[PDB]
């Protein structure tokens, strides 16, 4: 899924929304497409009288070893986005992030 | 979402609840360290596609758990239903494929 909002509080010269959407939807593309297939099996699988574990593991980490090459690609093209901005833009971005972080370590320590 | 359209007593709607609240415990928590160093590593001057994959692997193990106990807590779950209740899950089971495979042909 986009990072987006993720130039949210962010902006952002108009030129810079140019180079930015372009192509921040190639962001949008090699995102991951289901298929009716992983879908169909899966839910095969989470109906089934008795649960075989062993199965669905396997499905999972086909999915995984999958969706890796779209990870990759588009967090190159994060980077990009990323060196297209300026010193305080990024402070501003890293901020955001490091919230983020912060309430995801309060969830984690809730359900701890 | 997956019971988008079934109902379903009082008491087994608290049993799916109280399984749900038990299940964000059996699962892996996200690991927010690995989500650092990859920011980290999405922030860098200079990009290192073997280092950014070595990350996206080395989350991928919790994505899988992830999935699996999910998977295990469902299953639990359309296990406590009814077999009217589990017919009309497939009843939306099939419409959603529907629309999706109707979809995924389109506009061809
Ligand atoms: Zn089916
Ligand atoms: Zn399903
Ligand atoms: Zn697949
Ligand atoms: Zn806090
Ligand atoms: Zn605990
Ligand atoms: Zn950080
Ligand atoms: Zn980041
Ligand atoms: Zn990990
Ligand atoms: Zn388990």
């Amino acid at each position: 899924s986009t990072q987006s909002h993720m130039f949210d509080g962010i902006s952002l010269t108009e030129h810079q929304r140019q180079q930015m959407r372009d192509l921040m939807q190639q962001a949008r593309h090699e995102q991951p497409p289901v298929n009716v297939s992983e879908l169909e099996t899966m839910h095969r699988l989470v109906t089934a009288e008795n649960f075989d574990e062993n199965a669905v593991r396997a499905q999972a980490e086909k999915m995984a070893n999958e969706q890796i090459a779209r990870q990759v690609e588009m967090a190159k093209v994060r980077n990009q986005m990323y060196r297209l901005l300026t010193p305080e833009q990024q402070a501003v971005l890293n901020e955001k992030h490091q919230q983020r972080m912060e309430q995801l370590r309060d969830v984690t320590q809730w359900q701890k």
